[PDB]
């Protein structure tokens, strides 16, 4: 296959995936939909900080397990979505400075991959560190206030907890190759790598609208980040209008780098999407293919 959009990116070596969310396992057009078309699946909510680790050292597993399980038992990968990151913190950990919050940060890491271990094909170790002031520097956040290193000390731990796993530096904004963010993580990804730094992948959000439109640079930015020695991924894709040509270009980005694994949609029906509203995704909201679909099936196909 050929029909469906894993089974024609599995043609190439490559996984298409989308956003599952535990709430809407019940929904049945849903499931069928979601079953049928990725191998691939990331918990939209049920594995931030927040849902596994909502009270101090008590971890809950539940909702986190359900997405995994389903993602298992219907042939899916999955990605782990996320483990170190300023928001969706619980209430504990956002009063949280210092030493202290470095010591939560490491403890949350480990509980969570170890739960998990050898179960997960990627993981998004930090999300979202660098700012959109245009500086191309971190973002200030509690974590930031650790101390610099605190990313590098977030992939060293995650590599020793879970050896097994793709580790991912994960971020949006950074798809248009001359933005300062997009050259900031460069940056730091460079030097990684450069000094040996575990990691191995780059995880571009690619959240396309009017405020970070798609550009066809975006296919420079995959290509110069691969050339780092590491793998990328396209994590959670969704374009404001759902253009087809747009759809069928970053498609088509993926396919011509080599060490891009696969792509992500963040959901399975506009209805389902954090940007409904927007209607940025391949399905409706009666489960029927949009025009993007099948850009996207022929682009896998192509």
């Amino acid at each position: 296959a050929e029909s469906t959009l894993g089974a024609a990116a599995a043609q190439s070596g490559r996984y298409f995936g989308t956003a599952i969310a535990s709430g809407k396992l019940g929904d049945s057009a849903y499931t069928t939909i979601a079953s049928r078309e990725f191998n691939m699946v990331t918990a939209e909510n049920e594995m931030k900080i927040d849902a596994t680790e909502p009270q101090r050292g008590q971890f809950n597993f539940s909702a986190g397990d359900r997405v995994y399980n389903w993602a298992v038992q219907n042939g899916k990968q999955v990605r782990g979505h996320t483990l170190a990151w300023h928001s969706a913190q619980p209430g504990w950990m956002q009063s949280l400075s210092g030493s202290t919050l470095r010591q939560a940060m490491i403890d949350h890491i480990n509980g969570v991959m170890g739960h998990y271990k050898g179960k997960i094909a990627q993981w998004d170790v930090v999300n979202e560190a660098f700012s959109d002031d245009g500086s191309g520097g971190r973002r200030d956040s509690n974590l930031q206030r650790t101390g610099n290193d605190w990313i590098e000390v977030a992939f060293r731990t995650a590599r020793a907890a879970d050896p097994a796993a793709k580790l991912c530096y994960n971020d949006y904004n950074i798809e248009n190759w001359t933005w300062a963010k997009t050259q900031g993580v460069y940056n730091m990804v460079r030097d990684f790598k450069q000094r040996g730094v575990p990691i191995d992948c780059v995880g571009f959000q690619s959240h396309f609208n009017s405020g970070s439109p798609y550009n066809s640079n975006f296919r420079t930015t995959l290509q110069n980040f691969a050339a780092l020695g590491v793998d990328v991924a396209i994590t959670e894709l969704d374009i404001q209008g759902a253009s087809s040509s747009t759809y069928a270009a970053v498609t088509n980005d993926c396919l011509a780098v080599s060490r891009c694994l696969g792509i992500t949609v963040w959901g399975v029906r506009d209805t389902d999407s954090w940007a409904s509203g927007d209607t940025p995704l391949l399905f409706n909201g009666d489960g029927s293919k949009k025009a993007a679909y099948t850009a996207v099936l022929n682009a896998l196909n192509g």
